[PDB]
C-alpha cells in the first residue's frame, strides 16, 4: 500500500506503464497473488499527486548511482564540443533544476539545427516525472501543459505581448496564475532563433529581450553534431546531474554562460 507509494515516488513512476516498462519485475512481484486494479490506481494516483504537488525536478534529475566516468556522457560531450567547461555547464543546469539563481529560472540552449538542443532539453524533460511544454499554438492558454510541472520545456513558437508578462513571471520563477497557477519551474527554452523576439500582432518587438535574458542562462551550441552522435538518455541526464551535484563549482548569474573554467 503505502509501502509501494513510497516507492512510486522514489522512482518517479507515474503510471503501470511505465512502472512495467522501467521494472516489470517489482510489478510482477507486487502483483503477484492478485492485480488489485484499484490499489494500483489508488497507489499511482496518490504518488502522482504527490511527486506533481510537492517534488521537483532535482529528485528525479540527480542520479542515485555514482557516475565514476562522466567523460561518455553526451551531455558533457556537446557542451565540450562547444567550449563549455563541463564541470561549469554541469553546475548552471543543477542550480537551473534547482532553482538556485532567483530570477535565472530558465536555460537557453540556442544554436543552428542538430547540435543537439532538442536532444539534451528534451532528454532532461523526459527524466522528470511531470514535464510540461509551452504551447504557442493555442494563443488563449499557452501555458496551460504548464502546471504542476517540474520542468517546462519552451520547444518552439514566440511569445506574444498578451502573454509577456506571464511568460517573463514563468521564465523568471515567479509564481503566476493562468483558474490554474504555475508555481516556480525551471524552464528550458531551445530555439535555433532569438526567442527573445515577441509577437503583437503584426509587430515584432525585441523591447523585452533585457527583461527575458534576465531570467536566462543561455548556452549556444554551434557544432553540428554527426547523425550518429545518438539519443541522451534518461540515465544520461542522471548521471550528468548525479555528476554535477557530486562536482559543484561556483556559477555566475549571467546571461551568457561563460566559455572556460
Ligand atoms: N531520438 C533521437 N535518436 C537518436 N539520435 C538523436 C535523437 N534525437 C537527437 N539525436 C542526435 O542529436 C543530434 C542533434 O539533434 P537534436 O535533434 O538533438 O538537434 P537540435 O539541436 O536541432 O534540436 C542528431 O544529429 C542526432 O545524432
Amino acid at each position: 500500500g503505502m509501502e509501494l507509494v513510497g516507492w512510486l515516488v522514489d522512482k518517479g513512476i507515474t503510471s503501470e506503464k511505465q512502472w512495467i516498462q522501467e521494472d516489470q519485475a517489482s510489478y510482477i512481484s507486487f502483483n503477484a497473488a492478485s492485480n488489485s486494479r484499484s490499489q494500483i490506481k489508488a497507489a499511482l494516483d496518490n504518488a502522482g499527486k504527490i511527486m506533481s504537488l510537492t517534488k521537483t525536478a532535482p529528485d528525479y534529475l540527480v542520479g542515485q548511482q555514482p557516475v565514476e566516468d562522466i567523460s561518455s556522457n553526451r551531455i558533457y560531450k556537446i557542451l565540450e564540443l562547444n567550449g563549455y567547461d563541463p564541470q561549469y555547464a554541469a553546475s548552471v543546469f543543477l542550480g537551473w533544476a534547482t532553482k538556485k539563481f532567483g530570477k535565472r529560472n530558465t536555460i537557453w540552449l540556442f544554436g543552428p539545427a542538430t547540435t543537439g538542443k532538442t536532444n539534451i532539453a528534451e532528454a532532461i524533460a523526459h527524466t522528470v516525472p511531470f514535464y510540461g511544454c509551452v504551447n504557442w499554438t493555442n494563443e488563449n492558454f499557452p501555458f496551460n501543459d504548464c502546471v504542476d510541472k517540474m520542468v517546462i520545456w519552451w520547444e518552439e513558437g514566440k511569445m506574444t505581448a498578451k502573454v509577456v508578462e506571464s511568460a517573463k513571471a514563468i521564465l523568471g520563477g515567479s509564481k503566476v496564475r493562468v483558474s490554474a497557477q504555475i508555481d516556480p519551474t525551471p524552464v528550458i527554452v531551445t530555439s535555433n532563433t532569438n526567442m527573445c523576439a515577441v509577437i503583437d500582432g503584426n509587430s515584432t518587438t525585441f523591447e523585452h529581450q533585457q527583461p527575458l535574458q534576465d531570467r536566462m542562462f543561455k548556452f549556444e551550441l554551434t557544432r553540428r553534431l554527426d547523425h550518429d552522435f545518438g539519443k541522451v538518455t534518461k540515465q544520461e541526464v542522471k548521471d550528468f546531474f548525479r555528476w554535477a551535484k557530486d562536482h559543484v563549482v561556483e556559477v555566475e548569474h549571467e546571461f551568457y554562460v561563460k566559455k572556460g573554467g
